[PDB]
């Protein structure tokens, strides 16, 4: 049976209990923590691609007021459909299953200035989503997995001083 497990779930949850934040910039910014998954129950002989996107969690934006994240207004129109292709793609099931699959190079941005970046709206909450695509499949079968532990608010600057400190500390 196909099983996709979050790596470092305890680390993610240290950030989630503060409400996690990720910086977006013009030129794009890497995530900490990095999203990493362990995979079992692929066909080791088959070839797959791994894709990453970010799903908008709410019909509203957030604001950090008096040390509390609270609903902050109506949402911006949805960021365009951005998908990140894992740079190991396409590859054997055996390749994906032998070691955690790491999205260490994905950059989050708030300007559509290209470079395979993920466009997010500042002060909106997003949940990472991984897709497994089988190569050469006439049915174009896809699997999609969400990672609730990894939810975060996109920000141009850290709001929560505990997040700023955690980010310097564990990284
Ligand atoms: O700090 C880490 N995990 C953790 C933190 C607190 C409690 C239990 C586990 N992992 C980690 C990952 C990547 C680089 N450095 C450290």
């Amino acid at each position: 049976e196909l099983r996709v497990g979050l790596e470092e779930s305890e680390l993610w949850l240290r950030f989630k209990e503060l409400t996690n934040e990720m910086i977006v910039t013009k030129n794009g910014r890497r995530m900490f923590p990095v999203l990493k998954v362990n995979v079992s129950g692929l066909d080791p002989n088959a070839m797959y691609s791994f894709l990453l996107d970010f799903v908008a969690a709410d019909n509203h934006r957030w604001k950090y007021v008096n040390g509390e994240w609270v609903p902050g207004g109506k949402p911006e129109p949805q960021a365009p459909s951005c998908v990140y292709i894992h740079p190991d793609s396409p590859n054997f099931g055996a390749h994906w299953m032998k070691a955690p699959v790491s999205f260490s190079k994905v950059k989050l941005t708030n300007k559509l200035n290209g470079g395979g970046q993920i466009m997010l709206n500042s002060l909106h909450k997003y949940e990472p989503r991984i897709h497994i695509v089988r190569v050469g499949d006439p049915q174009r079968m896809i699997t999609s997995h969400c990672f609730p532990e990894t939810q975060f608010i996109a920000v141009t600057a850290y709001q929560n001083e505990e997040i700023t400190a955690l980010k310097i500390k564990y990284n």
